[PDB]
């Protein structure tokens, strides 16, 4: 299987299984939309970049992931946002901790199919 032969369907279904499977790992509804500015007014001052599970969809369906990295990235990224907006002590931090054990053999396997 060789790159510049790689067609975009097939892929795409993919990601859409993949981001499925991870998107499942939220039982405590934490990661599925933004987090919200208006109710958490410092969020920008520390997250510099923030992601969730519906942007990750978006982006999916816009044609913004065309590789497996960029999208592991923009999972990761859901995940390490709130490990440092959200002290150790609280249920969030320890949810992207979990988040982050259920998410790595569904994308350890995923990346593995795109490889072929
Ligand atoms: C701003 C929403 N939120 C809350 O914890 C919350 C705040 C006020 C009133 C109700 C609330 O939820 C019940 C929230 C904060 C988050 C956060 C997620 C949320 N909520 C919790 C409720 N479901 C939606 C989600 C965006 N993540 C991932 C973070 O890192 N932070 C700081």
């Amino acid at each position: 299987e060789i790159a510049m032969e790689m067609q975009l369907t097939p892929f795409l279904i993919l990601l859409r299984k993949t981001l499925e499977q991870l998107q499942e790992k939220d039982t405590g509804n934490i990661f599925s939309e933004p987090v919200p500015l208006s109710e958490v007014p410092d969020y920008l001052d520390h997250i510099k970049k923030p992601m969730d599970f519906f942007t990750m969809k978006q982006n999916l369906e816009a044609y913004r992931y065309l590789n497996f990295d960029d999208f592991e990235e923009d999972f990761n990224l859901i995940v390490s946002n709130c490990l440092k907006y959200n002290a150790k002590d609280t249920i969030f931090y320890r949810a992207a901790v979990r988040l982050r054990e259920q998410g790595g053999a569904v994308l350890r396997q995923a990346r593995r199919q795109a490889e072929k």
